[PDB]
């Protein structure tokens, strides 16, 4: 077996059926399929099946497994769910909640004329903020919040995905610096760019950039600035320009998230409270915000 430390998340491979490809993932191809007994009331569930290249060592396979194991601790409607792991023998698999529409950056670019209404943009923002508020409440700091790291469900619901996970696909969204490691510099707070430290406040900064991506259909932030120019611009108080035809209140939220002083930024909870009224009816029943765990 691709033996790491198996735990209660292991699922027999005979319970998984792979139907067709979804697309290339960082460690290998991702397929859609069905898994038996991964959800309480469901005999079988439609799922996403992540695989690792046939060419891959024990270390790399264990890496793939360890990377996925962070989500074992999450249980939130607005965070993509991990459903199982096949670590015993080849091929190594990770079973996840199926999100048919792929990553949010790709979804956004697919809407290009060659877009979401303000109410639809608020809905995405609220869903993303709810997933983040849930993570921050549980002491988790994402460190790589960006549209590329959010996923879109069949019914269009947006959910938080893995830190990185979509790093080998959008390589230009990363830059090698700070201990010469790949960092998503165009999404990073000025304080993180300076000392390499990430907090819930810096996750909120990144959230502002996500709003900006949504408002521009995922253009590259700071287009026209090199990676090195970005570091200097942002560290010295520079901000992204209000997108063309961007609703005022959306840009207002961005500016709040982009306060130079991290303590001046709103919390994900505060963001949600400000748009709560605009969220579709069912938000009350599925959100972390309105849950008994939020308090
Ligand atoms: C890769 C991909 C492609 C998809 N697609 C093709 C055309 N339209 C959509 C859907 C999809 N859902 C997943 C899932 C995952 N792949 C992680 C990942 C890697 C690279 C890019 C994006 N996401 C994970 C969990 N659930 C998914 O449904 N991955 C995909």
């Amino acid at each position: 077996a691709d033996v790491y430390v198996p735990d209660e998340w292991e699922v027999a491979r005979e319970k998984i059926t792979m139907s067709r490809e979804l697309g290339q993932g960082s460690f290998g191809m991702v397929y859609e399929g069905v898994a038996k007994g991964v959800v309480k009331d469901e005999p079988e569930t439609r799922v996403a099946i992540k695989t690792v290249n046939e060419a891959a060592s024990m270390r790399e396979r264990i890496e793939f497994l360890n990377e996925a194991s962070v989500m074992k601790e999450f249980n939130c409607h607005h965070v993509v769910r991990l459903l199982g792991v096949v670590s015993q023998g080849q091929p190594t698999l990770v079973i996840m909640e199926l999100m048919t529409r792929g990553d949010l950056k790709s979804y956004l670019r697919s809407l290009r004329p060659e877009p979401p209404s303000l109410s639809k943009m608020i809905q995405m923002a609220g869903e993303i903020a709810d997933g983040m508020a849930y993570l921050n409440a549980n002491k988790f700091v994402h460190r790589d919040l960006a549209a590329r790291n959010c996923m879109v469900a069949e019914d269009f619901t947006v959910k938080i995905g893995d830190f990185g996970m979509t790093r080998d696909i959008y390589e230009t969204d990363y830059y090698r610096k700070g201990g010469k490691g790949l960092l998503p510099v165009r999404w990073m707070s000025p304080e993180s760019l300076k000392d390499g430290v990430f907090t819930t406040y810096s996750d909120v900064w990144s959230f502002g950039v996500v709003l900006w991506e949504i408002a521009t259909l995922a253009e590259q932030p700071y287009q026209g600035l090199s990676n090195e120019q970005v570091l200097r611009f942002v560290m010295e108080g520079g901000l992204l320009d209000k997108p063309d035809n961007c609703p005022d209140m959306l840009f207002e939220l961005m500016r709040m998230c982009w306060q130079y002083n991290p303590k001046m930024r709103p919390s994900f909870l505060e963001i949600i409270s400000s748009i709560k009224e605009e969220m579709e009816p069912g938000f009350r029943e599925v959100s972390f915000y309105y849950s008994e765990e939020n308090k």
